């Protein structure tokens, strides 16, 4: 029960009432350390514990690719948590009015959130620390390690990053205690009109005939525990040799239930670690889910610009200044981006398998960030052409995962300088050529078209 992943918001009178974990960023019921230490209060206060989740009006700005499963995995939640009899609230409309209602007509004893350094989530918290009187806490169970306590300070790169979190990991590392169980309507009728509410933004084709293709992944706390075995089994020991080869799927495919906290990083990492394996293949995805996710949290969490062109380190900043009036080789406005129509078949593969899936491969990621940086006015434009594309496709978008890996591709946030190049300066360059080298772009096309 470390008291080291948990800050408090604000003071005040202590009520008599439940205590009220406002469910945002970590949708389970297992492994999780902000439901757990709500818990840990009711016991303490004689009173039980509520959880309660809000449906807020930003939902039009994504898709129903991401809403669907979002709140298919809710209605799994709420049968998990009635069998441990506790009971699950959910609102609709935004938090500031929502949550600060709620506490007043229950009473609530102490008010429990999740932690996301995210700019949407401290302006819900803006607002609800100024209706209410009761104790607020707030909790990090997304990261193995608290994102205040693995450093206090904006990290320049994953090898200085490395070094902290890999120290405070015996301390962290541990396992989960069970959560014992305790001593405003339809989640369906809500999900019907949602999608009424978005049909009209549904991605399509030109047969009208829907470009998402939901059967890729399941959404859910059930289905997610599969999809970490299946990983464990049957791809963690090609995933050193074979992460960088989008013709193979040989990713472990948890990002979507990792976005939404349908599972727990930390249980990921502990099955990972006794698990027996080849030995680069196991670093090489502990680096992934360890440095490299939390590093995500410590970026959006110290840089309150972390979507915008100030947060790039300076030498990226005068690089990219440098080299603004230099004219580029093709300019694509949003709408030719959004529905591939590039000159690169291998970027228009990218946004196809993205379009179609919602989860494009982790290396053309890469690609497909670098060649909005190539092909667009400037580099903020770039950047928000890129954000508005990944948030808006992406199962796993709206996350600190995306900014970061953003800011890594445009501003090289985490990286180093390259060779000076024209438009893209000493940014890193990725080749339509070295990709052909690496691995095979001509089943990659077919596969998307
Ligand atoms: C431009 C760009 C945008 C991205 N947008 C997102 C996004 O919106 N949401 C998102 O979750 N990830 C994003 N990623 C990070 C990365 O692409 C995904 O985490 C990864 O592709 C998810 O698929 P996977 O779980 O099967 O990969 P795996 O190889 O299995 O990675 C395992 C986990 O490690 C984490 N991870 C892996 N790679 C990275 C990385 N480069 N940075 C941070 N964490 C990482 C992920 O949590 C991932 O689930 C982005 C990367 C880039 C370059």
């Amino acid at each position: 029960m470390n008291p080291k992943r948990i800050r408090a918001l604000k003071s005040g009178k202590q009520g008599d009432g439940p205590v009220v974990y406002w469910m945002s960023r970590d949708q389970r019921a297992e492994d999780n350390w902000a439901l757990l230490f709500s818990r840990a209060i009711a016991k303490e206060a004689n009173v039980p514990v509520v959880v309660v989740f809000c449906l807020t009006d930003e939902f039009l700005e994504a898709g129903i690719r991401q809403y669907e499963f979002m709140l298919k995995g809710l209605q799994e939640l709420e049968v998990s948590l009635s069998r441990k009899k506790i009971p699950s609230f959910f609102l609709r409309g935004d938090p500031g009015e929502k949550i600060s209602r709620f506490v007043k007509d229950y009473n609530a004893g102490t008010l429990v959130t999740d932690f996301s350094p995210l700019r949407i989530k401290n302006q819900w918290i803006e607002k609800v620390i100024s209706g209410i009187s009761i104790p607020f806490f707030e909790v990090d169970a997304h990261n193995v390690v608290p994102c205040w306590e693995a450093s206090q300070k904006h990290e320049y790169a994953a090898h200085t990053f490395r070094p902290k979190l890999y120290a405070l990991l015996p301390e962290f590392l541990e396992e989960f205690p069970e959560l014992e169980p305790n001593s405003v309507e339809t989640l369906s009728d809500v999900l019907e009109t949602g999608v009424k509410a978005l049909l009209p933004e549904r991605a399509l084709l030109k047969n009208k005939d829907p470009l998402f293709e939901p059967w890729h992944f399941e959404p859910g706390e059930k289905a997610a525990k599969k999809v970490m075995e299946s990983f464990i089994a049957d791809r963690l020991d090609s995933y050193g040799a074979l992460r960088n080869d989008p013709t193979k799927n040989m990713l472990s495919n948890l990002s979507p239930y990792l976005h939404f906290g349908q599972i727990s990083s930390q249980r990921v990492v502990l099955e990972v670690e006794k698990a027996e394996s080849n030995p680069g293949s196991k670093k090489a995805f502990l680096d992934e889910i360890l440095i490299w996710k939390e590093i995500s949290d410590n970026f959006c969490y110290y840089n309150p610009g972390y979507d915008g062109f100030e947060s790039f380190p300076s030498w990226a900043k005068e690089s990219l200044n440098a080299h603004r009036n230099d004219v580029r080789s093709h300019i694509y406005t949003l709408e030719e981006f959004e529905a591939g129509k590039t000159h690169d078949p291998l970027w228009n593969a990218s946004q196809m398998e993205l379009l179609s899936t919602g989860k494009m491969h982790g290396y053309t990621r890469m690609y497909w960030a670098k060649k909005i940086l190539e092909w667009s006015e400037s580099p903020e434009k770039a950047l928000e052409i890129a954000i508005c594309l990944n948030d808006r496709y992406e199962l796993d978008g709206r996350d600190p995962n995306g900014y970061a890996g953003i800011a890594w591709s445009i501003g090289g946030v985490h990286d180093r300088a390259w060779g000076e190049r024209e438009v893209t300066g000493k940014i890193r360059y990725m080749s339509y050529e070295g990709c052909k080298r690496k691995f095979d772009v001509k089943l990659y096309i077919e596969k998307y078209s």
